[PDB]
């Protein structure tokens, strides 16, 4: 089950195109150009996918404390829920962590900046999670 993932660019409202470089840091770049700018778009599930860097052959990964990271091996960890935003948007969020009790999903997001943010201080009314997928086109 590695179904066929499409290649697209991650474009943040926060005006980043989101990137992996090969050493496995995740950020934003203004450089749209850049091939670290690239990813495998994998389905997994009911809207459920993986998010793998071309260039760095690595997967977006969120820990149990809230820290994205760059893992190699495909795990669970690797899963992010597709959700919609203003119809327009798009929210990537963790299928194994969330608040406790309030239930409130934790989500992959930049800050103005252009750097990651712990995945629990990312909020789904924030522009900071809202994301344009662009695809190259396969």
């Amino acid at each position: 089950p590695q179904l066929k993932g499409i290649v697209t660019r991650l474009f943040s409202q926060q005006g980043y195109f989101l990137q992996m470089h090969p050493d496995g840091t995740i950020d934003g770049t203004k450089d749209e150009n850049s091939d670290y700018t690239l990813f495998n778009l994998i389905p997994v599930g009911l809207r459920v996918v993986a998010i793998q860097g071309v260039k760095a052959s690595l997967y977006v990964a969120m820990n149990g404390e809230g820290y994205l990271y760059s893992s190699d091996v495909f795990t669970p960890e690797c899963k992010f829920k597709e959700s919609v935003f203003e119809n327009y948007y798009v929210i990537y969020s963790s299928t194994l962590y969330r608040q406790q009790e309030s239930g409130r999903a934790w989500f992959l997001g930049l800050n103005k900046e252009g750097q990651i943010m712990k995945g629990n201080r990312v909020k789904k009314t924030k522009p900071s999670s809202h994301f344009v997928p662009k695809p190259i086109e396969v």
